[PDB]
């Protein structure tokens, strides 16, 4: 299947960095404005500031879904650049701390249909992510939430064999054997759904990485969230087997949670319950 995918190239000049938003080891992702040339548009855009950001680029330019993270084009600086969707809201695990006592559970579970749909449309182009999790969904409002950090990102061949990692979201095959596939990014979708349902707890809080494959192994998994009917917690466990052609697909947590986002409260129990255009307009 040849990639015909564009990989756009922006002129600096094009975009204004207005303030940064964090720093590190990543670079400095600023948010600023893309005016495309001689276009009267304004779009608001992520721009994070060399053969590491590439490979992510290429994977980045390759998706098109609206649960997954958009590239908008690439800048050929001193230093390299690249710009994409500003997702204004932040990643999700911070979003779900700052705001516990004021989200619902159709929140809770729209945002894990939409999460299935982006990670089944990875799996549609054969790629394998390898690190999903809460901090890596973006939230663009509250209502819609997309999929990002494509740095482990790869295409496929029935699995991936590697050469940190982040232990505490990965499936035992994966921690004792370097074997990716899809069915270990379901793994890491279990998890990050518990991380959602306790609003944002870090999992296996004060335990070493090292001694959690034994405990996996031994057959301990993460509790029963508060918030969580039995129904909601059946499907995490199910995407923890140790086998993992018993996980669930995607596909099927698609529909699993769609059934239970008509009923939110039924699975889900919380006392409570100007020339400005979006990238998603910008085709
Ligand atoms: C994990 C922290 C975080 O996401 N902060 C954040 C982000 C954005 N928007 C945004 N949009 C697209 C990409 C990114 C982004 C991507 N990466 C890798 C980042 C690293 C640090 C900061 C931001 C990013 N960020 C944003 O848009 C206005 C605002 C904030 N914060 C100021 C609000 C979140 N605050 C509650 C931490």
């Amino acid at each position: 299947a040849p990639n015909q995918a564009l990989l756009r190239i922006l002129k600096e000049t094009e975009f204004k960095k207005i303030k940064v938003l964090g720093s590190g080891a990543f670079g400095t992702v600023y948010k600023g404005l893309w005016i495309p040339e001689g276009e009267k548009v304004k779009i608001p855009v992520a721009i994070k500031e060399n053969k590491e950001i590439l490979d992510e680029a290429y994977v980045m330019a390759s998706v098109d879904n609206p649960h997954v993270c958009r590239l908008l084009g690439i800048c050929l600086t001193s230093t390299v650049q690249l710009i994409t969707q500003l997702m204004p809201f932040g990643c999700l695990l911070d979003y779900v701390r700052e705001h516990k006592d004021n989200i619902g559970s159709q929140y809770l579970l729209n945002w894990c249909v939409q999460i299935a749909k982006g990670m089944n449309y990875l799996e549609d182009r054969r790629l394998v992510h390898r690190d999903l999790a809460a901090r890596n969904v973006l939230v663009k409002t509250p209502q819609h939430v997309k999929i990002t950090d494509f740095g482990l990102a790869k295409l496929l061949e029935k699995e991936y064999h590697a050469e940190k990692v982040p232990i505490k979201w990965m499936a035992l095959e994966s921690i004792l054997h370097r074997i990716y596939t899809h069915q270990s990014d379901v793994w890491s979708y279990g998890v990050t759904v518990w991380e959602l349902m306790t609003f944002g707890s870090k999992p296996y809080d004060g335990i070493p990485a090292s001694e959690i494959s034994s405990i996996l192994e031994k057959g301990e998994r993460l509790p029963q969230p508060p918030i969580c009917t039995i129904d909601v917690y059946m499907i995490m466990v199910k995407c923890w087997m140790i086998d993992a052609d018993s996980r669930p697909k995607f596909r099927e947590l698609i529909i699993e949670f769609s059934k239970m986002a008509r009923d939110p409260q039924r699975y889900l129990v919380i006392q409570g319950d100007d020339d400005v255009v979006d990238a998603d307009e910008y085709l």
